[PDB]
């Protein structure tokens, strides 16, 4: 389902310090970028 603002931001912070995630999230969105590097969202 839909993420809260804080949930989305928690994913964004992790991806921001991974240049490869960061770039991937540009066009793939934060969720698939997150999960591609870090696995299924846990919450
Ligand atoms: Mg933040």
């Amino acid at each position: 389902k839909e993420l809260t603002l804080a949930q989305t931001e928690s994913l964004r912070e992790v991806c921001e310090t991974n240049m490869a995630c960061d770039e991937m999230a540009d066009a793939q969105g934060i969720v698939a970028a997150y999960q591609a590097f870090y696995g299924p969202i846990p919450f």
